[PDB]
C-alpha cells in the first residue's frame, strides 16, 4: 500500500440487508432494504460509496450469493467509467467470495490484480455515521457519491498515519459505536464540519483518542 500504484479495497458486505420480523401468526418475514457498496482508495481517502436500491432484487433469488456478482458488477462498471490513468492497478477484498466474481467480471482488464485479504475494515460501521446511514435508507434509486474519509488530515499525516486512523475508527465503532462516539467526542465543544466525516480535534486530542480506541477494540 501507499505507492504509486492505486489500490481499492471493495466491501460487499452491505450490498444486500433485510429487516426480519416476526408476525403475529409466528413466522419470519424477510424484506430487503437499500443497501451499498464501499470502493476505498486508502493512499488519498476517496471512497466511491454505490447504493444499492432494493429494485435491483426484482424478481430474484438467493440474493445473499447473488450480492456477490452484484458487487463485482458494479465495481467492473465504475472501472469501465473511468479514464485509464484512475483505474486501480489493484483491488483488494476481505470477502472470499468475491474473488471469483471479480475475476469473471474484469476479464477485459488484464492489468488489474485482485487479492483478497484477512484484514478488519468494518465498513459496516458507517451505516452507523447518519451522513451514510440516511443517505442509504432514504435512496430511492441507485446512485454513486463521492467522499473522502480523510477529511483534512492530509494536510498534517502522512496516508498510512491517515488508514491507521480511520481504521480504529471504523473498528471502535463496530464493537462499541456508544462508547466511540463519546471517545470521538473529547469536549463539549467538540464538533465536525458540514463536509466532513469525523470530528475537528487537536494532535494531542487525536494522539488520545486514537489510544482509546485501540483500547476500546482490544477490549471487545
Ligand atoms: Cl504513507
Ligand atoms: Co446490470
Ligand atoms: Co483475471
Ligand atoms: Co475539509
Amino acid at each position: 500500500l501507499f505507492s504509486n500504484q492505486i489500490i481499492w479495497f471493495v466491501d460487499d458486505t452491505n450490498v444486500y440487508r433485510v429487516t426480519i420480523h416476526k408476525t403475529f401468526e409466528g413466522n419470519l418475514t424477510t424484506k430487503p432494504i437499500n443497501g451499498a457498496i464501499f470502493i476505498f482508495n486508502p493512499r488519498t481517502g476517496q471512497l466511491f460509496l454505490k447504493i444499492i436500491h432494493t429494485s435491483v432484487w426484482a424478481g430474484q433469488k438467493r440474493l445473499g450469493q447473488l450480492a456477490k456478482w452484484k458487487t463485482a458488477e458494479e465495481v467492473a462498471a465504475l472501472i469501465r467509467s473511468l479514464p485509464v490513468e484512475e483505474q486501480p492497478k489493484q483491488i483488494i477484498v476481505t470477502a472470499k467470495g468475491m474473488l471469483d466474481p471479480l475475476e469473471v467480471h474484469l476479464l477485459d482488464f488484464p492489468n488489474i490484480v485482485i487479492k483478497g485479504s484477512e484484514l478488519q475494515l468494518p465498513f459496516q460501521a458507517c451505516l452507523k455515521v447518519e451522513k451514510f446511514g440516511d443517505l442509504i435508507l432514504k435512496a430511492t434509486e441507485p446512485q454513486m457519491v463521492l467522499f473522502n474519509l480523510y477529511d483534512d488530515w492530509l494536510k498534517t499525516i502522512s496516508s498510512y498515519t491517515a488508514f491507521s486512523r480511520l481504521i480504529l475508527i471504523l473498528r471502535a465503532l463496530h464493537v462499541n459505536n456508544d462508547r466511540a462516539k463519546v471517545i470521538l467526542k473529547p469536549d463539549k465543544t467538540t464538533i465536525t464540519e458540514p463536509h466532513h466525516i469525523w470530528p475537528t480535534l487537536t494532535d494531542e486530542e487525536w494522539i488520545k483518542v486514537e489510544v482509546q480506541l485501540k483500547d476500546l477494540i482490544l477490549a471487545d
